[PDB]
């Protein structure tokens, strides 16, 4: 139902977002992002969008980095400051509700 095909590092992180919205979800699984997923990561970025949605830690913010510099034009949500795969339905919706959108 979310247009943007939703970046995660793994299940859980989809398990948890489909706990609180519809989405559509490509996983990572793990740091180590193949070219394969980026081909299916370029694909879902002109058909439909991609927002990348991982954790706020190193591991996290390195799969995050890798994708956007490989995929031009990917948005971003951001877990509300106070893991994806433990994150609330309410801070699913707000990362979410204020990816910017440039």
């Amino acid at each position: 139902k979310i247009k943007e095909v939703i970046v995660v590092e793994g299940k859980d992180d989809t398990a948890a977002i489909r706990r609180a919205v519809d989405a559509d979800t490509i996983e990572t699984n793990g740091a180590a992002v193949g070219a394969e997923v980026i081909e299916r990561i370029k694909l879902a970025k002109e058909r439909r969008g991609v927002i990348i949605f991982t954790d706020p830690d190193f591991p996290g913010e390195k799969i995050r980095r890798t994708i956007a510099e490989q995929v031009p034009g990917c948005k971003h949500a951001f877990l509300p400051r106070e893991g994806v795969e433990h994150a609330s339905p309410d801070d699913i919706r707000q990362a979410l509700a204020n990816v910017y959108e440039e």
